């Protein structure tokens, strides 16, 4: 399946694509404002994620650090990124269908639209100005808005035991982006698409 990753922001993003233990395609690439990158994701991939990284510093060998979404200091990600990261999440060819969502469970950095290229399903968007509205306690010093689990590290927020519920911090994200997951046990906002669809992930969407 193809995923067209389009940067419409007025800043560079270092796009990232991983399934947690390996890169998807090349795993990462610099996208200046206005640039696109099309990747191929293998059929059947479960637990894939695409995200933006901001304010990255890489050396000639592709090692360094990003202020949001860093994946082990690499340009070409093989693992998931450090919060805060708006996440495009997908599993493909699952019982004949593809499943897509956006999540704020690991915070928010860059606004995003995640849409199919087919008319057969509808996309998802989280593009409210979460960073400009971020409560002080959630603001991340290098940019972005952390989720409350990252900040507080208790099960109330991290959903590590029992049955967590919404909190005032999850509701901050959820009210701004009701089509994205706001905590681990949020009511799902996953979209069913025809199996083997193609997609576009747009940073700073407007259309």
């Amino acid at each position: 399946a193809t995923f067209e990753i389009v940067n419409r922001c007025s800043y560079t993003v270092w796009a990232a694509a991983s399934k947690g233990d390996a890169a998807l395609d090349a795993g990462g690439r610099q996208l200046n404002s206005g640039e696109s990158w099309t990747i191929n994701v293998e059929p059947g991939t479960n637990g894939g994620k695409i995200w933006a990284r901001t304010d990255c510093y890489f050396d000639d060998s592709g090692s360094g650090i990003c202020k949001t979404g860093d994946c082990g200091g690499l340009l070409r990600c093989k693992r998931f990124g450090r919060p805060p990261t708006t996440l495009a999440e997908f599993s493909l060819n699952q019982y004949g269908k593809d499943y897509i969502d956006i999540s704020n469970i690991k915070g928010f950095n860059v606004p995003m639209n995640f849409s199919p290229t087919t008319r057969g399903c509808r996309g998802v968007r989280c593009a409210a100005d979460i960073v400009g509205q971020c409560p002080a306690k959630l603001k991340a010093p290098g940019g972005g808005c952390n989720d409350a689990c990252t900040v507080f590290q208790t099960s109330e927020y991290c959903c590590t035991t029992g049955k967590c519920g919404p909190t005032e911090y999850s509701r901050f994200f959820k009210r701004l982006c009701p089509d994205a997951f706001s905590y681990v046990l949020d009511k799902p906002t996953t979209v069913t698409c025809p199996g083997s669809s193609n997609y576009r992930v747009t940073f700073c969407p407007t259309a």
